[PDB]
């Protein structure tokens, strides 16, 4: 029903992410990561690019300053303080995931609501059509991308059923017949798998 999804991130491997809704990944604007994960150190850019929003950064001067500073605000966090979060929270690393299926470049988070040993310590975030992604992205001024036809995402999330749209070959397609031709397509090219 669901698949597991492998976003390439250049010169650090894969991030795995889980997903009820593989056939929203064209509309997948952003990659949170919990803030111990591994690929973290790795992914932190020398410099913050161009496309860095000022909410992103911590108002430290280097992607390394500001998860730093964020991973020591939350260190005595609870597991279940940070999981329920009604704040949200994060910083920008730097770095930009390749979209495994639309390969357009997609910015990496971290946010202490995601944890590690709850899951694959990743998500994907796709604020158009997922409640949770859209406060948060709300809050930070992410990119808000409509795939799915029938809601307003300039107001909320749309999570109801309509065709697929901005999706490139998947335009028009049923919800249920997407999520297949992600799937698909994400198993022929070593990417994922259903799951």
């Amino acid at each position: 029903q669901g698949a597991s999804v492998l976003f390439g991130a250049p010169g650090a491997g894969d991030i795995e992410v889980f997903t009820t809704r593989p056939d929203t990944l064209f509309g997948a604007t952003y990659m949170v990561l919990a803030p111990e994960h591994p690929l973290v150190d790795q992914l932190a850019a020398d410099v913050w690019p161009q496309d860095t929003d000022p909410r992103w950064t911590g108002g430290q001067d280097s992607p390394r300053a500001a998860i730093e500073q964020y991973r020591r605000s939350i260190a005595a966090k609870s597991d279940l303080e940070r999981q329920e979060n009604k704040e949200k929270t994060g910083v920008f690393t730097g770095a930009y995931a390749t979209n495994p299926v639309s390969g357009k470049p997609v910015p990496v988070f971290i946010a202490d609501y995601v944890l590690l040993g709850y899951g694959t310590g990743a998500i994907m975030a796709v604020p158009g059509h997922d409640q949770r992604d859209w406060d948060f992205a709300n809050t930070f001024g992410l990119p808000v991308q409509e795939v799915i036809s029938g809601g307003d995402v300039t107001k909320a999330a749309y999570t109801g059923d309509g065709v697929l749209v901005n999706s490139d070959y998947l335009d028009g397609l049923d919800i249920e017949a997407a999520k297949v031709e992600v799937t698909r397509r994400l198993v022929k090219d070593g990417r994922g798998e259903s799951r």
